[PDB]
């Protein structure tokens, strides 16, 4: 039924940017050469790997994430709407505990959203 909406939710986020981006400079690569096409295929692949139970999201987010998400293993912690990236926000709050969205085209690139809570 209608469960009370949680004030704070948490999402594990992986970011795969593209060469043509607002900032193609990350903690791993100072310059990103992969094009948008690559970014998309990478995301699509990682999603399928998470679905098949190949590798842990934490491991993936600590490796193949251009964003400094590796510091928290990809975890964003308990956050609320209004303080999150808009395309990411409406995506996270559109999921549930143990749910994962698809390629979320956000500001700097595509994010994978896996909610543990």
């Amino acid at each position: 039924g209608s469960h009370m909406e949680p004030a704070r939710v948490r999402c594990s986020h992986l970011l795969v940017k593209h060469s043509q981006s607002r900032r193609p400079s990350s903690w791993r690569q100072e310059k990103i050469t992969r094009t948008k096409e690559e970014a998309l295929e990478l995301i699509n692949g990682y999603i399928q790997k998470i679905k098949s139970g190949e590798e842990d999201f934490e491991s993936l987010a600590s490796q193949f994430s251009d964003c400094s998400s590796a510091k928290a293993r990809g975890d964003l912690g308990a956050f609320s709407r209004g303080q999150m990236q808009k395309p990411f926000e409406d995506a996270s709050f559109a999921l549930r505990t143990g749910e994962m969205s698809g390629p979320v085209f956000t500001d700097s690139g595509i994010h994978i959203i896996l909610r543990t809570e």
